[PDB]
């Protein structure tokens, strides 16, 4: 029978048990990270991106907490959906649940706990939404690449294999969780089976475009923070961290009505709107002084 | 004897959009939720039944997080503020649950830590007539019910975030009453700015004679959780507390262990489910090792 | 009558190149020198004559910063370690410094904080015979001296740096002895590793029934120098307690003025120099307020 | 009578008594920022920017601390020479103290306590250092401009007034502390009067080359850290903000041996040679893992 852009997806389910009792009353992707909730940062991450059609993915229980959050985006330019996953069954688990919000489409998936700064992020996105088929991951120098997805590469910088937490690393080079897919996502991870965990593995989906020739690996360089919200100690330097950045520069990190302002989804009048519920703290007034200043 | 109150109402939108979702003393401080903090002060004080007041929205997740207590040794109950009309509220709310007995009320936001904490409070709780209040030393006092004292160190005046305030004296987030607190809440009027302010309850028992101020000296830790920033600063404190003693602050189920509310076996249990992570792996090392 | 002595010797190579250009104990913890806060210890204790001994060096540096203590009533005298052959070299040092009286030795990069830490340091330091040291609640018990007790907490050994900790309890970095420890300190010899050990002189004491191991209880804070993590959270701790209270922890010359070994006037002088910041400030603030 | 590259200067002297007691025993540029002297950054800044020959400016007293630490640079392929700076007379004058050391060269001027960090970083510097006449500098959008030397720019993007701590900033971009020179800026120097403090401001320099249409002003983005150092809580923040980086990658920032180490102007077996007297600490196993590790 015959026939004749990008949408996104935020992965903000169950971190289980690991980080209890802090996450026994909510999801983890609803903690703050220094002034603003979690989700607001990867949220932000596909917006710099230009996906202005986002599924979020939560566990029943918290869905509603998130929808109460964001509503439908329509008031920073965007449309969000909302999906389920009623059992942690692995990353790669998004493209069934998101199947038919996906569509023909391309798409982008996020983890809902990941936070990225840094100088030309817009433009690093940019390349990698640019490609129109095959898959694009990053890879970024990091401590402890036994608890990541690791690429090894050969002497000419060519990515060669992927092996998801290895007990020997092969490299210090983690895949970050931001992906993005072309239109055969959805086919892979239908025929993907769980890891010996019990996962559905996105390693695997990402070897899969590996063995075509179709992954395109870029460096996220050293001059980037990708930040660890693993761990009490690592969200809570994640806090230190955007808190420097934002009292030094009078200017916030990952605030989604800015990105929308900057982006043109939204102009000057709807942002003055956005920012009178919040006139009395610092996040409103910050939304007010975005009106009346240049900021290269 | 002495029953408890956990005021962990709303916030306003102050800390908007980090408490749109969620009401901020269920956020965690490091490794544990807020109230875990004022809830074991509250256990500390040898305090077992325990009224927990939130938003209507939030009860049930309190609820959800606590139940009724008795895994701990504890019997809770909850209740509703529908609007932050002042700290004095609690004992309005919370007037069926006092009944005729002695009362305690904590912020459900305020962090504490020192050493002798449990006979500070124990000398607080002891005292069955009139009601006992801590002042702390702090940097921005306009912020709090503010302390004056005379030369000989005698309790004179509070005003209730005064533009001038008379000393840097604030009052902490913590209040023992006799059975005279429920009357004099009932005959509250709203203070200017809308409220039934904690501070015209405390200037009730200070006119009779009847408040015991005593110094929550500068060896104690009264942290600020009011703004992100301070909410930060407590997180940090009590990581570098933890990291460096391998001993928590403010863990419910060892101060219940320790009051001996509950036994070897039951803590055994309470350590099962959290095995995997560091917090149940902390329960299960508590059962063979002496702690002074 | 009882002398101090602060050891703030060199810590090798471990921290360099952080320390290449300076000693550990000359950094600051946030708004002051390290040995700020050991120093502050001894005034706490009573102690009014000190010596301070450092690497050759940087001995004219510790010289210039402090002087002969006078102007904030003490008597500080000076000595060189040449090389860091262990705590306990100190005393041979420290011999004639010594003489005939009680002493109290204080690492040099050791920070304290808590509740009554001055009744704790008196009750030690009344202790006219004997020993007393402290044992404290650590992670990491391997890094230290390890006190062992029996069931009825009774120190029954002390290990130096063991493979196999008997307990989680550390001796701190802060010891009170009688007349006998010199004596003790010359009959040492070298451990396997090369040095004098401090743990060999209490072990000495522990033979004879004369140390006593109190317990620094959770309440206090002992903080880690030990690695430039820990040299880090030491700054974040000090700097939210003294921008919570409007007070500063370990400034000597408010103990110095609070122990009275100064007066008005002197203060008031002291606090000129510095006036245009927030420590010279923080001074002239002490001269008119009453904390208590 | 006939005649027929760029010398950096590092400004390290005395920060008064700002910081005082902390800053009694020694300068400010000898405290550590996390694990390394704070010094370290801004030399590893002049590194970056391919700079060889510079020379430490501090006070009479902490010369030889400066020297004991760096030594003559030949270790790490620079060479190094000291002056000294009596009586703290402003920034201005490290011209007129390094007169002869420049000579007829280009130079560049980094404050002593100056923290950047960010990707691209190289590529920043070399665009400056590539123009060969006038002056660059950077202009950087801060919470507190008020402090600092704040550029005004028209509608266009371009810098139309300097104004040095003005009461009423024209703008949130302050002038950052590294700053690029051609051959006329010895003569502006020694044409200067102190200002109403007493002090030979940076900010007229610049004002000079601002007169003349000679000043690039290039916007350091908000992806770059510039720390502050000004307190002895954003000292504080500077640490922990280096150690979240740190301990996150693996890798290290501004450390100076791995700067010359990837500019070839060591190689390997010198830089094994450097890490020999620190190998039984983090400092110099890092020095030896860069030998056999590929770092993108
Ligand atoms: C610091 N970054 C950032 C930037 N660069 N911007 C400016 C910006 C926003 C939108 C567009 Br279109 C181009 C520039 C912003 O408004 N908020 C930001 O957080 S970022 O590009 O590294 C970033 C964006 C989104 C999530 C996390 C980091
Ligand atoms: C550090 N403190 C503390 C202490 N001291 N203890 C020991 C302890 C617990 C219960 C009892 Br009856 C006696 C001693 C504990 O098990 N957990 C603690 O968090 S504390 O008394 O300052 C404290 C207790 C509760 C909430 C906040 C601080
Ligand atoms: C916070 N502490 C402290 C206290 N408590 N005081 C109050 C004080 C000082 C001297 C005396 Br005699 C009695 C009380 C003070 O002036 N400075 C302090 O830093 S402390 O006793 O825990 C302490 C003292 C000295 C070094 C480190 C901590
Ligand atoms: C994080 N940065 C950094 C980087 N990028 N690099 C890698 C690098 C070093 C030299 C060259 Br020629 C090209 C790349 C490094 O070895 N150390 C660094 O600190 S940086 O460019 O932002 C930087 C360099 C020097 C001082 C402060 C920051
Ligand atoms: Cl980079
Ligand atoms: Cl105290
Ligand atoms: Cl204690
Ligand atoms: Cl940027």
């Amino acid at each position: 029978h015959h026939h004749h852009k990008r949408k996104g997806i935020i992965l903000a389910g169950g971190s289980g048990t690991r980080l209890h009792p802090a996450t026994l009353a909510i999801s983890k992707q609803l903690l703050p990270v220094y002034d603003k909730p979690m989700i607001y940062y990867p949220l932000s991450t596909l917006m710099l991106a230009g996906i202005r059609e986002i599924l979020i993915i939560s566990t029943p229980q918290d869905t509603p907490r998130f929808q109460q959050l964001l509503g439908d985006g329509s008031n920073w330019g965007l449309d969000l959906q909302y999906a389920v996953q009623p059992s942690p069954d692995g990353l790669a688990q998004a493209f069934l649940i998101g199947e038919s919000f996906i569509g023909n489409d391309l798409s982008a998936l996020v983890l809902g706990d990941n936070l990225y700064y840094g100088h030309d992020f817009h433009e690093l996105l940019g390349s990698a939404s640019q490609r129109q088929t095959g898959a694009s991951v990053f890879a970024y120098h990091v401590l402890d690449p036994e608890r990541y997805g690791v690429v090894e590469f050969d002497q000419g910088g060519k990515a060669i294999s992927l092996e998801e937490k290895p007990l020997e690393p092969k490299s210090n080079y983690a895949v970050t969780g931001l992906y993005f897919y072309d239109q055969q996502v959805v086919d892979i991870a239908r025929d993907l089976k769980p890891s010996p965990r019990g996962e559905l593995e996105i390693t695997d989906v990402n070897r899969a475009y590996l063995e075509r020739g179709q992954l395109s690996v870029e460096i996220m360089g050293r001059g980037y923070a990708w930040l660890d919200t693993g761990t009490h100690d690592s969200l809570l330097e994640a806090g230190q961290f955007i808190a420097t950045l934002e009292n030094r520069q009078g200017l916030k990190v990952a605030c989604p009505e800015e990105i929308a302002y900057r982006q043109k989804w939204i102009d000057a009048a709807q942002l003055e709107k956005l920012a009178a519920p919040l006139a009395k703290n610092g996040y409103g007034q910050y939304l007010k002084r975005l009106l009346t200043e240049t900021v290269y």
